[PDB]
RNA sequence: UCAGGACAU
RNA sequence: UCAGGACAU
């Protein structure tokens, strides 16, 4: 686990092929971006539960 | 490239072993959390430049 | 901004 | 906002 603080217009990184960018905020909402190869997956925590059910590609 | 707009307390996911959470905001600041194995790296964009200089894991 | 592989900025 | 593998929340 890691925790750190950032502000709009800055970035964070993961692995050696992933990047994250805080595009800005709108009230409690926070617009964020993600940059990774299609060799990996990325979704909301909601959609992730449909995938970790036992797969990475639908029927 | 992906873009999301979610608020404090929400979560997002990457790969099959990474998770992200938005702990909250303060004006323009945005405190964030990350959860991944030590088999991968995670730092802010500032520290990432010390790593991509020729490596991906500290001493 | 209700969910996408797009900064719509 | 100071930099860590910790929500210090």
């Amino acid at each position: 686990m890691l925790i750190l603080t950032r502000k709009v217009g800055e970035s964070i990184n993961i692995g050696d092929d992933i990047t994250i960018t805080i595009l800005g905020v709108s009230g409690q909402q926070v617009r964020i971006g993600i940059n990774a190869p299609k060799d990996v997956a990325v979704h909301r925590e909601e959609i992730y539960q449909r995938i970790q059910a036992g797969l990475t590609a639908p029927d």
